[PDB]
């Protein structure tokens, strides 16, 4: 029998309003084999931190790791000081204490490692979880919201396994160039598991946790997905798909239809990105088994989810451009590998900006992520956003074209704690495709 789809812990804070992480290294066994693998609060991956909006709470991080790393909690608008980039270094069995002050809508986010050359290796070794954000806004909206049962997170990755069993990573010029991928998919850390779902709605919370795989999610009927929210919340009203692309470090909730009898895949179709349609993802690659069952299901469709701001005009904006190149191991940014003391600029706070991202020079597909912010896409590699991506982003695809955000950062980063923009394809990242920046104002 296939293994039941693991469910994370959904982790709430304690009676002193705070939460504790463990990283740590364990075992896990994948295809009867067994691995050392790392995990939060675990062997493998990590809970999903529940948090609230407008709610303030404390996380302690315990790094039992030998070497060191950062938490980062990617598509959180917090200040520099808690985003946990390359310089927020958590020494071996170090503690650090954040606050977390969420100001922004419901929303599924997450959390890695962000060590600086060290990223992928971490991410690949297992470390990755979730962040729940609620608001009132979302509560009222009687979605799927049992956790394990018809609101279920979907974390995808692959991982590249040698034949002693262990996780293979070596950030050598191929994988540096590529990115690291493999041939065995996991489903929250389990291979092609399956999950029993109540007859009615499934919402399906879908990560691409890969280092450097895109995904591009269907069903193995072609029943639709209706897709309720991107990185940084809700879409207004939902938008069926029959297919959906997901880069990595993306987001997206969907509802999918569950009726008795017949179960059904998500699957994974075959993406046109270099070294990924690589077999076994030279076919649709199935991601999970979603087996109906007969138990008491908590949710619907809304036809009307949230309220998107209108696009303000752009008169009178910051533009910023960021030109991402690949000169042989050098990858970079404006001409210039990652250099921890240099922010390449200062942006300001609270004031919208247009960030300009070009991939004109390599076909290489490019996730842009800029750290403290939910933007929106003005333009993606040169369209504009499908409805599904028109709404509140953390990510742009940049491929070959040039794509155009409006950002905006609530939060203070300070030269000493920056926030970072870069390509979230891992071994880009610890190769030089990323930049920091400041915002605001500082002294000390
Ligand atoms: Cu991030
Ligand atoms: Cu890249």
């Amino acid at each position: 029998e296939r293994p039941t789809l693991p469910i994370p812990d959904l982790l709430t804070t304690d009676a002193r309003n705070r939460i504790q992480l463990t990283i740590g290294a364990g075992q896990s066994t994948f295809g009867g084999k067994t691995a050392t693998t790392w995990g939060y609060n675990g062997n493998l991956l990590g809970p999903a931190v529940k948090l609230q909006r407008g709610k303030a709470v404390t996380v302690d991080i315990y790094n039992q790791l030998t070497e060191e790393t950062t938490l980062h909690w990617h598509g959180l608008e917090v200040p520099g000081e808690v985003d946990g980039g390359p310089q927020g270094i958590i020494p071996p069995g170090g503690k650090r204490s954040v606050t977390l002050n969420v100001d922004q809508p419901a929303a599924t986010c997450w959390f890695h490692p962000h060590q600086h050359g060290k990223t992928g290796r971490q991410v690949a070794m297992g470390l990755a979880g979730l962040v729940v954000i609620e608001d009132d806004e979302i509560l009222k909206l009687m979605l799927p919201k049992q956790w394990g049962i018809d609101d279920v997170p979907v974390i995808v990755q692959d991982k590249k396994f040698s034949a002693d069993g262990q996780i293979d990573y070596q950030l050598d010029v191929m994988t540096a160039a590529v990115g690291w991928f493999g041939d065995t998919l996991l489903t929250n850390g389990a291979i092609y598991p399956q999950h029993a779902a109540p007859r009615g709605w499934l919402r399906l919370r879908l990560l691409n946790g890969c280092n450097a795989r895109s995904l591009n999610f269907a069903t193995s009927d072609n029943r639709p997905l209706y897709v309720i929210a991107s990185d940084g919340g809700l879409l207004p009203e939902p938008v069926k798909v029959s297919e959906l692309p997901v880069l990595m470090g993306e987001r997206f909730e969907v509802l999918v239809e569950v009726n008795d009898n017949k179960p059904f895949d998500l699957v994974t179709l075959p993406v046109s990105q270099m070294g990924m349609a690589i077999a076994p993802f030279d076919k649709p690659h199935p991601v999970m088994r979603i087996q109906p069952i007969a138990i008491s299901a908590s949710g619907a469709l809304p036809d009307t989810l949230s309220s998107l701001p209108a696009l303000p005009s752009l008169e009178g904006l910051t533009v910023r451009k960021l030109q991402l190149s690949m000169d042989g191991g050098a990858n970079k940014i404006n001409g210039q590998a990652f250099d921890m003391n240099k922010p390449m600029f200062a942006a300001a706070k609270g004031q919208y900006e247009r960030w300009v991202i070009s991939g004109v020079g390599d076909m290489m597909l490019h996730p842009f992520h800029i750290h403290g912010t939910q933007f929106r896409i003005l333009s993606e590699n040169g369209k504009p956003p499908a409805a599904h991506r028109a709404g509140w982003k953390d990510t742009v695809k940049v491929e070959g074209n040039v794509s155009e955000v409006l950002v905006k950062f609530n939060h203070d980063a300070p030269k000493e704690h920056a926030y970072m923009a870069h390509c979230h394809l891992l071994e880009h990242e610890d190769t030089g495709m990323m930049l920091g920046f400041t915002v605001g104002h500082h002294h000390h």
